[PDB]
């Protein structure tokens, strides 16, 4: 009796999982010949190459534990196998006699990488693999053939393109294993009965005082479930349009899917699929690039331009990216890491950050904008580098593109406008409800200068209990001065790329 494998790596969830179908129809297809292993790896290499926030580690193990819960209800269960990929795979495809190994593409550069090593042993020993596209709607690959071996750089063209590709069939739920036994025990699982179990939390976040708010649930289930939630008003979904929600609303002002997209514990294509639903319905309604399915192109236009570009996630040697002098402030660095930068709106952003894991988009935009072009002329790397230790959807792709529109490095380059970090949060939130929250100490500034505490007199200071440089910092740079003085480099640096 041989196994059969399903690798989880993204992909966390049984539904539209093509390439976790496949493996289950094939046993039920032909009962009595195969064993199921649907495993995840608890790889430490990944360790060396990403950043992983408290946060983000409980949202994983959540993932795992609902993943593992999902499928005994098909007559399985979770193998979280620890170990690196290289030596975990010739020993299972061994001691399980693995037939066939199924998993869903990735395009980061640590993906392919360990997923062609993973098929060149799987060719070695015999073990057929079927990998399937299924983290995105459209496959990347033939976005940039379509569009003759380039990644269209600008979202039109890209939209112009998916237009006249085929959507995917959406799947189901796998049919529940038919009379299938739990596979025999091997060498690791005989010495120890949970060598495979699901972590506890305990095993996963080592640093459980940086655990914030436990907001949003990781695992498939709460991900269909905040979907449905967010499709339930038909009128706010239809007339989405993505400038006009607030970065400063107490509660998320989007539908806060990205954890559960990024990790796959929802399928785009299924969201895109109900998203079309609704649209259908609803005739008056919002186009691309303002609409929530505009939002889900916006991350199918980043992971192709991605998938073209090993060296997405840096300046140098990124075909795309501006190459840009930033210098190296260690100081403001970590005031700006610590929302300790005396701006309010910014350091409520920062802190909002650090303590849930999740900030909106333009939220992301202003502290974004503040770190790099800006006001601190610090590389974009460096933010991106904060934001993925500390973002639940933290995501490769889209963490860099981002990064890079932001700090007019690609994508953008109308680096004249400006945030501004005191006006920029008070057309949404003019009484600073926002700052309140996430920067207490300033509780008591009234709305007039609550965005410039240093408006206020000391003897206000005083009495509002939050003296500037005792209780708040000090502002570590004047935006006034700075922001100007950065629009000029930046022109400089733009001369300087367009010369050679
Ligand atoms: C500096 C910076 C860093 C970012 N890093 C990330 C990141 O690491 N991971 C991440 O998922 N998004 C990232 N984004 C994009 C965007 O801000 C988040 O996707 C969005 O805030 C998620 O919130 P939401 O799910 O409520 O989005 P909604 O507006 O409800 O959109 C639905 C989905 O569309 C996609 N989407 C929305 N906006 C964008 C966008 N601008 N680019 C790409 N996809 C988008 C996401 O999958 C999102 O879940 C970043 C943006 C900036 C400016």
């Amino acid at each position: 009796r041989s196994t059969l494998v399903h690798w989880f790596r993204k992909g966390l969830r049984l539904h539209d999982n093509p390439a976790l179908s496949h493996i289950f129809t094939a046993a039920n297809a032909a009962p009595g010949r195969y064993f199921v292993r649907p495993i995840f790896i608890l790889d430490p290499g990944i360790l060396d190459w990403m950043q992983v926030g408290a946060n983000r580690w409980r949202f994983l193990q959540q993932t795992l534990e609902d993943l593992d819960n999902q499928l005994r209800k098909l007559n399985s269960r979770l193998f979280v196998v620890r170990g690196k990929p290289a030596e975990v795979f010739p020993r299972i495809f061994k001691s399980w006699r693995v037939e066939m190994l199924t998993f869903e593409t990735d395009i980061e550069p640590y993906s392919v990488t360990r997923d062609a090593a993973v098929q060149k042993l799987a060719k070695a020993e015999g073990v057929r693999v079927e990998t399937h596209c299924s983290h995105t709607i459209y496959n990347p690959e033939l976005v940039i053939a379509k569009n003759l071996g380039k990644a269209p750089i600008t979202y039109q063209k890209f939209l112009g393109i998916v237009e006249q590709l085929k959507v995917p069939k959406v799947l189901g739920v796998p049919e529940k294993l038919k009379n299938m036994p739990t596979p025999p025990k091997d060498e690791v699982e005989q010495k120890d009965s949970a060598a495979y179990d699901c972590p506890t939390m305990k095993q996963l976040v080592k640093r459980p005082e940086e655990l914030g708010p436990n907001k949003f649930p990781g695992g498939e289930t709460e991900a269909l479930r905040r979907m449905e939630e967010s499709l339930k008003d038909e009128i706010w979904v239809a007339r989405f349009e993505k400038p006009n929600t607030a970065p400063n609303s107490l509660e998320p002002s989007t539908t806060v899917l990205s954890p559960y997209l990024k990790f796959g514990c929802l399928s785009a294509r299924l969201f895109n699929q109900k998203l079309k639903e609704i649209i259908k319905r609803q005739p008056k309604h919002s186009q691309p690039p303002v609409s929530l399915i505009g939002q889900l192109m916006w991350r199918e236009f980043y992971y192709t331009v991605a998938a073209a570009e090993p060296n997405f996630d840096r300046m140098l040697g990124n075909v795309y990216c501006m190459q840009i002098p930033w210098q190296e402030h260690p100081d403001h660095l970590e005031a700006w890491t610590h929302g300790r930068t005396g701006y309010p709106f910014i350091d409520a952003i920062m802190r909002q950050l650090r303590q849930e894991g999740w900030i909106h988009h333009l939220a992301r935009h202003a502290v974004a904008c503040f770190l790099t072009r800006g006001d601190l002329w610090i590389s974009w790397e460096e933010g991106q580098r904060v934001f993925e230790q500390l973002l639940l959807d933290q995501d490769w792709a889209l963490n860099a593109g981002n990064w890079m529109w932001l700090s007019a490095s690609a994508f953008f380059h109308q680096y004249f406008r400006v945030y501004s970090p005191v006006a920029f949060g008070k057309k949404t939130d003019p009484q600073g409800h926002y700052i309140r929250k996430y920067v207490p100490e300033l509780s008591k500034y009234p709305a007039g200068c609550i965005y410039e505490p240093w408006k206020a007199s000391l003897v206000d200071q005083r009495a509002y209990g939050c003296v500037l440089g005792t209780d708040y910092p000090h502002r570590i740079v004047k935006h006034e001065v700075v922001h100007k003085e950065n629009i000029k480099r930046m022109g400089a640096a733009y001369k300087v790329n367009r010369e050679v």
